[PDB]
């Protein structure tokens, strides 16, 4: 019994299967469970807001059509090339910035067929999806991305969408992001799609993404340390009068600023106030200080000088000079004490507010 | 009765419906009434003077033929892959830099028929678009990008496009853009196209999107503000004689050029001059200026210690001695006096500028 | 009478029309008049030597067969998915990057026939093109760019290609270009195409591009202007005896220095000296013989301090003093008025090579 | 006798030859012998984790028809086109990023079959592959890449998937990466893949890269030798009152973490922490360390200066400029010969673990 | 007499001709002489290692059958279209990067015929070939790169390729590159291929190509030559104590630093050191032994003083500042003199080894 009269025989031009024809017409709408397998994620870029992902996608749906029952067996693996003779559903992607089939030797594809007339198509696709991520913390922060899947030319009265009971979102084994940690979570939900069209089926499932932080404190946190901790360096050391403080203030300035833009490099232009513009921004201001510090001091020591050129005058050189030490002394405790403070509740807050996002989560 | 049947009977060989000849041949020109959803809006490049849009662009045409008559259903959702058999319009975009059709799993399109004739075709289209914006004032403007619907192929004759009469433009709920704020006006008018080889018709449709502040003054108006600060420290502080202010007024005169280079940077090269470009040579100014200054008081402590290497010598040294001082003091409170007046000028006329622009638009 | 049986009957199986046979087979050649509509000229790049230009082409040709001679007008517009059932000519662009034809909804294609035989094709086209622009005097050029329509397949005893005597190139209204003037001028000639295979025609179109001088001016003119300045206070202000002199002669020659491999950044790396570099070149000497003469003059006062160390001696004091004062006021007038007799050279030189270079194109 | 009428004989539709029927149907699994030839490997990129290599994949399989047993001949080169007319197995690539199949005049494929049925099957293919490499010791490392070749629609009870017992890896001869060293060593294994679909057969090839040390010597570990040394030359040389120190000393922790921001350029994102990370944040302390060091002794000079305006008073200034003297000779020696101690250390334990790692491998 | 009967008469399913079989089957090797028409040569980039060449392909080779011999003309040029019932040969490109057809317009290709059966094929084809430069000497060097045309499918007994006896390579008139140079030498060898699978034809083309040396003059060889001008100012203007000899020396040190990182940009990462490697490491090892030999007369002075602390007194002062002028004044003639007779050496060099190369070429 040739296994090629009935390949033509149950989907064929004597058979009354049409492929352009939706199970159960004029019937109950086609229901489709979909079946996600994640083979690699990654590459996640902040300045075009989307990441690509090569997926698995499985999709279950009964015919009442196509039950041959006649073979011993009850399932067959069929050719990929014979999918174009059947009723495959209209499954797009919403947030979609386009997307590409694998061709690689023969098509990335598979067909099974049950005695029943349960089908399952099981399809490879590299997708380029659109994730609207809102950085207000940006070296902390946790990120989720969305895909959703919808139904292009049916409405809901026909091929309804939903997810598998067991296991809907899998990946594969020892996948990692460099920059990301995926969290095992993934929360299925489905939104429908209102147009003046129709009513369309959509499901979605949703990643929860979270930054590793070894990087950005090598790379952002601990110059700009340095930075303040150089500008330290004067109060303690360098005399009243130098024509070296002026240079270490202005050079811890004009890194800091560099450094300042350098922060918003990769990052796209956004109108609100991250949290590594915060931190620079108070760094900078340390610096700043730092220098409007050894400023004022040196402005002392000049009404010092102008007095000293008009005994009664010795008296007030020693005021002077003890306003110009005391001062110095005193920024000198004064601003690593500060930092500290500013330091600790910055941390403290962001490791709250990082306890809070899961919440709303 | 099958449907099978009924869809080979309306379209087919043995049909007299030819796809190559409009409905109403030798007759009154086909009008079609075009509707464009917005999917998702973005990327906004000054360098290629463009935009990238994923649309759903929905035309309705009457044929009279193809009414069926025959069902009791009003309409009938019909395959996508049978939409080469119908008289499809030719409609391009005028102002297409490329374009891509969608083509995840099956085709993105979309067919109805009603009983009358009526014909809904609906298709999702990425674009990318020519937007020729005129960047005279770059950090606040309003940039007007247009989307140019046009037959290639039919004259004026046959095949008029119209919009719809309500929700010709919709744009998906909750879709931002990180640097432009959509404006909800999308002014829609119709400008014909006049060539050698005929009139053809046209309709356009036109967004305005204003420009985000928030980034613009972290990057470029902070810095700038914090460089002429620092300038203004060396005149309240530091001595007549130092090897410290010609280094302060070197290092912002050298990190003003820098930024300057920076701000033009994304921007596409023109002849014009921008806001920026007024507000960093006007603050590059006054660091020079600065600069200027410390030199002129050092000239003239040069002629005090000129003239004291030649009782009635010392009547001399004062007055040089309290020149430099007064116009060190002068030069103190005026700069960041003057400096306050260009930016209240500077700041109302580009606010006034801001809304006298949507007279015009 | 059905369009439909007539549209057959010109092309088809029963006529004689092989669309594999030219028209006037073993006879005259076939002349064909090309028409160009330019729709969005741009994207001109140094770096690559090319431009993408998305074109209208027009070429009209005139076939015995196809000469209906039955229905009441004179001209009808037909599908142009019938395009592949008739003699197109071939025509290609020889300075071709690569191009791709329009796709967007229905092919971007036109077709009518006359009653006589008359074809009219147009087709919408984006062609990268290579233009080989000579960088003698970068900021100051006229450039001209090639486009070339030839004969792939067909030497010069079939097929000749012919201009049109009015209106051969046109360009949409209010087009323009950030960087370039397009000029209304648009030269035609045909230059014949000699290969071991045979002989075969072509027709050129030129044309003529300015550069803007608005952008070049404000990045890198009034720079290194600015920095020339900044050289010249060290002359007219700071004291003989300065650790800060050398801190702006070396500021300003390594600032100039790295300008200088800045305006080389978008350019092509090319053997031959530009105008930029000979600007960048001078100013950059300027400021080195500033730092020279700071040195030489510090070199004077050495001697000084090395006599006034070993009256008679009094009188060579002032000797030196006199000459170190005489040649540091000279420096001051000098090198301002030296560079304004090479800015007067350099910019009337390059204004009547500019007014020259209209001759020979 | 014609070979044409063989041609259609065997694989034609009067052989009962169906080429979507495995060969040996309802039977033992297709055994599959694969062979690979690499023809250019490199283009390897840290950032995109990736490698894109061309290469020749032959394939050999029997199948139980095609068996000829006709001419005189015991093996057929046939034609690349009919290469549609057979059962070629299904074979993707799993880390694949993309693969784009040649076309160069005509397809690049080879057939030839046997009198048994031995078929050889062989395709030129560009495959970009991903690569998960591990940068824990960035500068001396090897590097572990891994290309995969699975079934993706038949399960293990077919198509299994052997590798060839000699030869199953080939190299171009004289094939050179300039980063890269790849080493002859090319384990094969094979690891079976586990779905919820089934279970299909895999096989793995491995390749060790190891990285050129040339290029790093003088690009990162040279000029930050350099900047050490240069921080050196403040302790055996500079008087302890300088207007000169402080600069040496703010200029090359400038340049240090510059350099150091620098080397992490081409690198991905990632948490742990590099060699050349240890390497840059010793060096940077080491310079800083430098300028604490004449921190420290430019206030010890302070205390002397303190106590020298207020014989018992000679006493101590000898004690303050002995204790002056003393600490900057004790640095002047100790600073290279830690770095020395450093340096041995660094490289040896780099130079073990490098030995270390073919073990695990 | 119809040309139509004549086109499907020799090539059709009338005609025994059969598109599958090679020419003389059974018999001889197919001769094919191939010649090469270079149209666009260019882009090249030392990155990736590969240039992109715009080419025609010509390639003749005699058919026993489609001698047809009727017609009057001994030539006749056909359709491009019909260039899929004839046989082809298979040539791929070896050392290929990926390739495109080009569709502007119809089909850029080409068909002739004589009457003994010769067949003229030519067709367009944009290549992006390999070419593995040797950058052992970077600025002043000779690359080869190479061309190959193979057999994927034929091996030698079938399908032998030839070159052309005159005329084989050839170049449009006025092609020029910006870097390069073409030579106008271009020797043609061939070279067998041996594989597993068989042992295939191959033909080889090379091409010579010198670097145009005026770039890298005025880019890095003019800049870093007055970077060690400027060190040199040092030696024979300031004094002995300066605050500024220090400023010079690190800033034309650091300087130096970031220009030998420069120069290493546009070029891959490699092991070995190249000419101008060798050149930015002689001059940074000038401008350091420049500060390294004020550091030494400062610590001479340094001695001067301390002795100068604690007549017989005076004898040794007059010795250190013999010696510090001594060393400071054979510094100042000899640094110029050994920087000219290392530049006389490594010119010489590089010219003698500019000739060398031509010998193994
Ligand atoms: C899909 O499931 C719903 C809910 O149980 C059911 O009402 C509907 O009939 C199902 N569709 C079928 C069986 O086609
Ligand atoms: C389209 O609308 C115009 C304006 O009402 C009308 O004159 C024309 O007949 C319409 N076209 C049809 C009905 O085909
Ligand atoms: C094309 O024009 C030339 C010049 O007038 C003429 O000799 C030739 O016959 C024309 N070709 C035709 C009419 O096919
Ligand atoms: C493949 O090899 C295995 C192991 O020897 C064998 O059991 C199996 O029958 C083979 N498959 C065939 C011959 O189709
Ligand atoms: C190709 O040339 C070789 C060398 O002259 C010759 O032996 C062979 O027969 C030729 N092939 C033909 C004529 O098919």
């Amino acid at each position: 019994m040739p296994p090629s009269e009935f390949l033509d025989k149950l989907m064929g031009k004597v058979s009354g299967y049409d492929a352009r024809i939706r199970p159960n017409f004029k019937g109950p709408p086609v229901n489709v469970t979909c079946n996600i397998f994640i083979n690699s994620f990654g590459s996640i870029a902040e300045t075009t807001m989307d990441y690509r992902v090569n997926i698995f996608l499985r999709q279950q749906w009964n015919d009442p059509r196509l039950a041959y029952s006649e073979y011993p067996d009850d399932s067959l693996d069929l050719d990929p090339s014979m999918l174009d003779s059947i009723w495959k559903p209209d499954l797009f992607f919403a947030n979609e910035k386009g997307a590409n089939f694998h061709e690689v030797t023969t098509d990335n594809k598979l067909l099974r067929i049950s005695k029943n007339g349960n089908v399952l198509y099981s399809i490879r696709i590299t997708l380029v999806l659109a994730c609207p991520m809102d950085l207000k913390n940006f070296p902390m922060d946790v990120q989720t991305c969305i895909m959703q899947l919808e139904s292009f030319g049916y409405t809901m009265n026909d091929l309804i969408f939903e997810w598998d009971e067991k296991g809907a979102v899998q990946v594969a084994d020892g996948l990692t992001l460099p920059q990301f940690i995926l969290k095992e979570e993934k929360d299925l939900r489905y939104c429908t799609k209102h147009y003046n069209t129709g009513k369309f089926t959509c499901i979605e499932a949703r990643f929860h993404l979270e930054r590793q932080m070894g990087y950005y404190l090598i790379q952002m946190y601990i110059p700009s340390l340095l930075i303040v901790i150089l500008s330290w360096v004067s109060f303690w050391i360098n005399m009243d009068a130098a024509p070296a403080r002026v240079g270490l203030g202005i050079t811890t300035v004009l890194t800091m600023t560099t450094q300042s833009s350098g922060s918003r490099a990769s990052l796209p232009k956004v109108s609100y106030v991250k949290a590594i513009d915060i931190w620079m921004a108070v760094c900078l201001l340390f610096v700043f200080s730092a220098l409007l510090e050894y400023a004022a001091v040196n402005f002392i020591a000049r009404q010092h000088k102008e007095l000293l050129r008009f005994k009664t005058v010795e008296e007030m050189r020693k005021l002077f000079i003890s306003r110009a030490k005391r001062i110095d002394t005193v920024s000198r405790v004064a601003f690593p004490l500060v930092f500290l403070i500013f330091n600790i509740f910055y941390w403290i807050t962001y490791k709250i507010i990082r306890s809070e996002d899961i919440h709303k989560q």
